[PDB]
């Protein structure tokens, strides 16, 4: 049976040491602080959740992070006049609005990331990082965190990247796409699906590396699994308790190493994001 | 065998019809003509082979295409000097760096690349037309032109890509990168392969449709392709040969392209056709 990859504890490392950078930071320039900012556009319950979760991890580290919730009224006009004040507030190190925008009014969702200040990108959404890694230009990009993670996630089963070939169900723009880039530069060969693959079960059987990220409640079966696959799960479903994208039980007694849910990707998602804030902070310095 | 997928007469019917809307767009305002400029960074042979064939496109067409050669020892801060003024002159609505540069210096293509205003990028190589492709934004966004070509040739099959299996093996940032991105956006499931891929043979096997995008002449052999697959080939090789075994390849695919003849003149037909577009949206 699969071995679990415990997301919960591998962040838990990864956050203590951000902490210890922090403190550090501190005791090199005085009174500085990592800052981070999210944007909040309606009230989502996950999108409440998610920026909560971001927001402990954050304090927990010495990030001061702030939440600016705007209401579901809000215009297009308005935002931009948050993110125009963010890229020129130089002491704000990061932003990142938190998606969907759950607004009444229209809002172009890519005009309003695509404003965001490159430098300030640690969620890693603006065209110009994207463009970046798409390119394998990876040592000047913010790489999305759900796809940071699930990396981290990879290399801790010690399993080298190249040469494998790697599965990705799902295309989106914050998990699914970037996640094929970073598996690509990485020196896989990576095939991806997405909602008009046909056959789905037959490409997943390919997959030495299975990242899912669609949003449908444990539809990857464990009969499809590649006997002895690494599965990384992205999924988090509310259905009759939460549940991933992978029908868990059946996939652990055919993968090698799998990802919980709750407790794998979701946890180093978060933890990716105080990573790159820290890194823009200390990128700011110099 | 396979059939023939002619980019002569494929790419002479797109550049009679650019033709003739840059003559009806004269004919709407007159005095206006559609520019590109042409930047090289030193004197490679095949450079200037391929941007002497450009400048006869633009010329046919009724663009106005001017071409700069740098010498190989000019400095970023030189070619930057230029990008800036082409970005500039309101008169160029297009144009483009060839690569790759040729230089004494170390000159960083990629700071060069993405100085050029995305709105003039109509060799899609910024990062920002890179970034719009690669996440399906492919309205706002200069395609390259390879790639364009390569999906007008795959749409003269009359085959949908939709749900079809597409390798693309390369992922250079002129081809196989943006290739992957274009099929993938029509809704083919791809495999994108590299030099690190482990049994490219079986990768190719399982293409419906098939980018061969390597530089290696001949390298992907005709037997390991997929009974009608369409095959894209966009080697040019010194005879002149593609990236695949001609021979064996069309005998057991449904389409494929030829070397020469094939890629090559849908490339330079692509570039031409978004010159026009940015000089409609510059009217606009
Ligand atoms: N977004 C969040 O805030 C958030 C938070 C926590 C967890 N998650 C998890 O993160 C992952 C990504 O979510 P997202 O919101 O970024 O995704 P999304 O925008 O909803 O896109 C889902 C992706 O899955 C594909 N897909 C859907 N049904 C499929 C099917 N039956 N077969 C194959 N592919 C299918 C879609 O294909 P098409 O492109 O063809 O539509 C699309 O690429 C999901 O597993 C989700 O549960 C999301
Ligand atoms: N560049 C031009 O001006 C020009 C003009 C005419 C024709 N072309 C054609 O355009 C295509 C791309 O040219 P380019 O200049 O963009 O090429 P490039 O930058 O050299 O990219 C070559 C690609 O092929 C991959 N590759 C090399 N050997 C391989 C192997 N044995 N198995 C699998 N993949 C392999 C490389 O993998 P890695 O990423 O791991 O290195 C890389 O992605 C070629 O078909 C070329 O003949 C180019
Ligand atoms: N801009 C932007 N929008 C977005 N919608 C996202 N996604 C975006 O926040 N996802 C997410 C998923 C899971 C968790 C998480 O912490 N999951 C824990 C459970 C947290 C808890 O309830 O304590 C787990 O799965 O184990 C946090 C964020 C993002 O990263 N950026
Ligand atoms: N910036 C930039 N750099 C680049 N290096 C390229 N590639 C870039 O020009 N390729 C190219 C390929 C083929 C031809 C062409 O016309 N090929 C003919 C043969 C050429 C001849 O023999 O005259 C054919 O295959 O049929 C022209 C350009 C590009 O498109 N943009």
């Amino acid at each position: 049976p699969a071995e679990i990859l415990n997301g919960k504890e591998i962040s838990a490392q990864i956050r203590a040491r951000l902490k210890n950078q922090v403190t550090q930071l501190k005791e090199q320039v005085p009174g500085f602080t990592p800052r981070l900012a999210i944007l909040q556009v309606g009230n989502r319950d996950d999108s409440n959740l998610y920026i909560n979760v971001k927001l402990k991890a954050a304090e927990e580290i010495g990030i001061k992070a702030t939440h600016i919730k705007l209401p579901r009224t809000t215009t297009e006009s308005e935002v931009m006049k948050y993110i125009t004040s963010l890229n020129e507030d130089s002491t704000v190190h990061g932003f990142l609005v938190q998606l969907p925008l759950d607004s009444e009014n229209s809002i172009n969702t890519e005009e309003v990331i695509n404003a965001i200040a490159p430098e300030k990108d640690v969620d890693g959404l603006t065209s110009i990082n994207a463009g970046r890694l798409a390119r394998g230009d990876l040592n000047d990009c913010f790489i999305p965190c759900t796809p940071k993670g699930c990396l981290e996630l990879i290399k801790e089963t010690g399993v080298p990247i190249a040469g494998r070939h790697a599965v990705v169900v799902g295309r989106s723009k914050i998990v699914g796409a970037p996640m094929h880039d970073l598996l690509l530069w990485n020196n896989a060969t990576v095939t991806t699906c997405h909602s008009k693959t046909a056959h789905l079960d037959e490409e997943v059987n390919k997959g030495d590396i299975l990242v899912v990220a669609t949003g449908q409640p444990e539809m990857v079966k464990g009969e499809w699994i590649k006997p002895g696959a690494i599965v990384i799960d992205c999924g988090i479903n509310y259905v009759p308790k939460v549940v991933g994208d992978v029908a868990y039980d059946e996939a652990k007694e055919r993968a090698s190493f799998i990802t919980p849910v709750p407790g794998g990707v979701g946890p180093m998602t978060v933890a990716m994001l105080m990573q790159s804030t820290v890194e823009s902070a200390k990128r700011f310095l110099e």
